[PDB]
């Protein structure tokens, strides 16, 4: 395998942390390759599910705990800490909180959470590497609780970084806003990527095209699939209890991607950096509902 940049996985791992049987476990964790016997049920459909009052309260119960274990993982950004030693944190703020960690398992990933650095797009792995300073580090949080999932991402900066780290994170949060702004009854999904690609042409950056938000609820991802590019063919239109992820991963190079032998790790093929931001969205009659929000503070963790 030629590296398309700087970064390399630092093995080996640290054993499979394991999560307390008194956490209810989705149906995957215990299947020997990580599938997901619900999801195979409804593979291929792309019928958006209307969320039930009590699914609302599911979705912004887990929404709100994911958000607390991004905040925990966002307090230890800094030169000389490893993405294992955050993920070792993250599994436990999971556990303390009576969830189960989403991507354990979820088809034999190997931790707890995905921990992006530089080159790397999305599903970095947690491994020994120590954050060094300049790096982006994006954390990406999925919790299960009571049946349900919720899902957010923040890039951050580990120490100083340079003026296009600057202007790429702001320019990818600036995205996944502008996107955000536009959602509500009666739009189509198809449209959030023209707003996403416009914002981020307009900086000299590219967009990410392997790579979609999703439906999630029951399902860790199920419809609709939600692209951040231009022009895209997705289906379906926007409904108050609707219920979806925008994480748009924006580039400094080009958009093309490849994944390491890991069978995970996704990086930019020419090796220039890539950051995300990721919500778990209601759409109400109004608008949305950002269920992943920060709730005692106005911005994200990298206007500090
Ligand atoms: C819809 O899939 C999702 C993908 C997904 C759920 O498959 C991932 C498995 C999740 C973990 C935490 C390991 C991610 C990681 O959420 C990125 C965006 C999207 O990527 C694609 O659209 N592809
Ligand atoms: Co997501
Ligand atoms: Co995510
Ligand atoms: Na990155």
């Amino acid at each position: 395998y030629r590296y398309t940049g700087k970064l390399r996985p630092h093995y080996p791992l640290m054993p499979t942390r394991p999560v307390p049987s008194y956490i209810q476990r989705p149906d995957y964790a215990d299947h020997p390759l990580g599938m997901s016997e619900s999801e195979q049920a409804l593979k291929g459909t792309s019928q958006i599910k209307l969320l039930s009052s009590e699914d609302i309260e599911g979705m912004r119960l887990v929404c709100r705990l994911a958000r607390e274990v991004l905040d925990v993982a966002a307090g230890m950004i800094k030169p000389g800490v490893t993405t294992e030693e955050i993920d070792h944190a993250v599994h436990l703020a999971c556990i303390a909180r009576n969830c189960y960690p989403s991507p354990l398992n979820y088809y034999n990933f190997p931790k707890s959470c995905c921990t992006s650095v530089n080159e790397v797009i999305c599903h970095g792995i947690p491994d020994r590497r120590p954050l060094q300073e300049g790096d982006i580090v994006n954390v990406d949080i999925t919790l299960y609780r009571n049946g349900y999932h919720g899902d957010l991402n923040e890039t951050f900066f580990v120490g100083e970084v340079d003026d296009g780290a600057r202007k790429l994170v702001q320019t990818t949060y600036e995205c996944l806003m502008q996107a955000i702004d536009a959602v509500k009854p009666g739009v189509r999904y198809r449209e959030l990527g023209n707003i996403i690609q416009k914002h981020a042409q307009a900086n000299g950056f590219s967009v990410v095209r392997s790579y979609c938000g999703h439906g999630i609820h029951k399902l860790l991802h199920t419809a609709p699939n939600v692209p951040h590019y231009a022009k895209n063919k997705a289906v379906g239109v926007m409904k108050s209890g609707h219920v979806f992820t925008i994480e748009p991963m924006i580039c400094e190079g080009g958009w093309q991607d490849e994944t390491w032998p890991d069978g995970w790790t996704a990086v930019t093929r020419d090796g220039k950096r890539s950051a995300q931001f990721e919500h778990t969205l209601l759409v109400t009659d109004t608008g949305c509902e950002i269920l992943t929000r920060r709730l005692d503070s106005a911005r994200p963790h990298f206007m500090s």
